[PDB]
């Protein structure tokens, strides 16, 4: 219903996308390839299927491979559909849902009989995909161009009303997750055990899940990429820090939340001083600002709280001058949220593909982007406690300042990581997040 | 320490025909590669790793890309071990397992640092893997050759002590999870929720499973293929079908059942009746028989059924004879089982590769090898009631001995089938799957 009614102007503003970047690049349309099944090295069984995001940036369809898209701006969008019908596979229904109607629908009964259904003299069509050996069969000369790509991922940073739709559903869907795993955590459950807890909470398998979910107790908060899950509890809970989201129609939520099991004591008070950080960086998201200025603001909250808490025997400045920081919080403060978890365009000035510039001290921020309306952000500060990077501190000339018997004590809870979903409006600010009422 | 002792033999075992097949192809050795990560188009995020049969025959490492086995048959074989160093990333300890005195390790920090460690003249090393680009960049001309691989495939259909107790411990494992299945179903559960009960008894999540889960209700059990797990539970609950397994150290269990909600009516005692064909055809497994005889076998005792339960109003044997009996069992009646699912070297009469000829009428039968002492198989005789293959039946001369109001009753139903794990020994018979007390 309201879904169906705001796809209208979704397919209007990618057709309308789609014209301006052909026309000016003289292709007379885009071939947009959702991608094939890859199947493993000597065996029949196939890897899970990832659709092309260019693909279902146009319809939630993100299970079907052999599909293709021919779109032009001008005509109504091109749709080759793959349906086969062998005995082993349940028919699918005919394309019946909202967007079938946008589309002029050609069926597929088998991928390599795709030729007829696409246009046969391409030499001025762009082919946006991942197969190229397959593209160059077909008789495909231009393939994903530098400049089509550029400006499609340049303005995927304005979502459309469709799209902000669909991320709000997938709030409210990975909210749902992130209860049931933060109640399973406080009843004493493994890794393992949280984890398929939130799967039984959001109904989404492992790999309906947009990214590898992080699922981590004790010092595992600690490991930025912790992937795997422990089955069996650890002896003493301490902390619990996860990182999950859920799919709907193809765009991804991105929480984490970080939990003490005692809810008493000086971690608890850590994830608290913490949370009033990530809410007021949250809130600090503005058209016309640069990103990169909220990271800047990140870390010397960072500092604040280093300085407060005693882990570094100095004052907020001189933690963020010396550098220190970023030992403590070691990642970018955030990111773009949409197709993609950390969604494209995020790095770019202009819709060539000029990259903006990211802070003096902050090389590798890979967000800086200046701030608009209809943009999508993740906001997820964090303080951790990591062996790696503390052991290279105390080969530096900050090793004096650092209150290592502090640092020990905090070690046991790894560290912590808060993470919203916010919309930024014209004069307004959604944090989709916390209007689920998640804390 | 049982599975270590019996892991020196493995190795003897695959050092001599490395050895063998080496030096009559006039090798100096092989270099098996384990694999990579597949990375997303257009993503940071990478695909499930999934190692080389190849790689994990020699070793229980399946979750390491970038790892490498340099082996001849009479060096001590070498191994290069993919440990890199990140902060993100959890450092484990250097290896320490049962199977690291076997092998001179030598660790590798980044991926493409291997042209140093691999042998400086490759003229005569035979590289195994799927990356063959990459090996034709380390200075690899040969690749995946056939004499080899057919080889190495006719042999891994022998198992080793060391494989047939790994391939026991996957069937407990699997067995635990077929309960918790089974008791979901009972108790009403969704296709999701009982996928899930079985993914967290087995304590193995979605992508460790050797095979994407089986989890059918209803209708779902007539479609072979089945992967869609429905979140919502069907209002009347009438049949369950599980086709699903667990992995130990690489190797594979592979374990079907078929339930009745009610314990009781026309569906459940043609499971009862499917199930004693199942254990018999199963008590059929002999040294020196050719297998296609007992998928003949099969179809025999399927139109035996048939024909009890006046599905088919004709005599077995004219059941069989008129093709009638391949609508209602289209697939073989088992494979070998071991490293990868459907296991190789199951179609070959010699180590060269030369094709077991399937019997008359089935020419599509996959597994035909003659049977010896210490292959594993599956024995999984099926019966359902799939529409279009009932649909092209009512089109031909036999529809008149059709009871389409008795195949209309068990629609509903889906099918049947019932899969076992079976060890071959010299003068007995292992199934591994009723020796666990699942019945
Ligand atoms: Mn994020
Ligand atoms: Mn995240
Ligand atoms: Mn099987
Ligand atoms: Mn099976
Ligand atoms: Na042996």
């Amino acid at each position: 219903d309201k879904l169906a009614v705001l796809y209208a102007e979704h397919i209007a503003t990618l057709q309308q996308r789609t014209r301006t970047i052909t026309e000016r690049e003289g292709l007379e349309g885009l071939v947009i390839h959702s991608g094939q099944a890859k199947r493993q090295f000597l065996d029949w069984m196939y890897y899970p299927f990832k659709v092309n995001p260019q693909f279902k940036a146009w319809l939630p369809v993100i299970d079907n491979p052999h599909c293709w898209i021919v779109v032009d701006g001008a005509s109504k969008p091109k749709l080759i559909f793959y349906r086969p019908v062998d005995f082993w596979h349940k028919v699918p229904d005919e394309p019946r849902d909202f967007w079938a109607e946008y589309f002029d629908i050609e069926l597929l009964v088998q991928p390599d009989q795709v030729e007829k259904l696409l246009p046969y003299d391409k030499a001025n069509y762009a082919y946006i995909g991942e197969y190229l050996e397959v593209a160059q069969a077909l008789g495909f000369s231009i393939m994903n161009p530098e400049p089509v790509m550029n400006y499609l991922h340049f303005h995927r940073a304005y979502k459309t009303q469709y799209e902000l739709e669909c991320l709000r559903q997938a709030n409210r869907i990975a909210v749902e997750g992130h209860k049931a795993a933060r109640d399973t955590f406080f009843n004493g459950g493994s890794e393992f055990d949280i984890q398929h807890a939130y799967l039984m909470a959001t109904r989404q398998s492992e790999n309906e899940m947009p990214y590898g979910n992080i699922v981590a107790l004790n010092e595992n908060c600690a490991i930025l990429g912790y992937t795997h899950f422990e089955p069996t509890a650890p002896h003493t809970h301490h902390s619990f820090l996860i990182d999950a989201g859920a799919n709907f129609n193809g765009y991804a939520a991105d929480i984490t939340r970080t939990y003490d099991f005692k809810k008493s004591g000086e971690f608890s008070d850590l994830i608290q001083v913490m949370t009033e950080h990530q809410i007021a960086l949250g809130k600090a998201l503005k058209p016309g600002l640069l990103y990169g200025e909220l990271h800047l603001e990140c870390h010397q909250r960072v500092a604040q709280v280093l300085s407060d808490f005693n882990i570094v025997k100095l004052p907020a400045a001189d933690i963020v001058e010396r550098g220190i920081t970023s030992t403590f919080f070691p990642h970018g403060l955030g990111h773009h949220l949409g197709l993609q978890v950390h969604d494209m365009g995020g790095f770019m000035a202009d819709e060539s593909g000029t990259h903006q510039a990211p802070p003096e001290g902050h090389p590798f921020l890979r967000c800086t982007r200046l701030i608009e309306k209809n943009q999508v952000f993740t906001i997820e500060p964090g303080l951790y406690f990591i062996d790696s990077l503390l052991g290279d501190l105390a080969q530096t000339d900050n090793k004096q300042f650092i209150n290592w018997e502090k640092v020990e004590e905090f070690k046991p809870f790894g560290g912590i990581r808060i993470e919203d979903n916010i919309i930024v409006h014209e004069d307004s600010l959604e944090n989709m997040t916390r209007d689920l009422h998640l804390d």
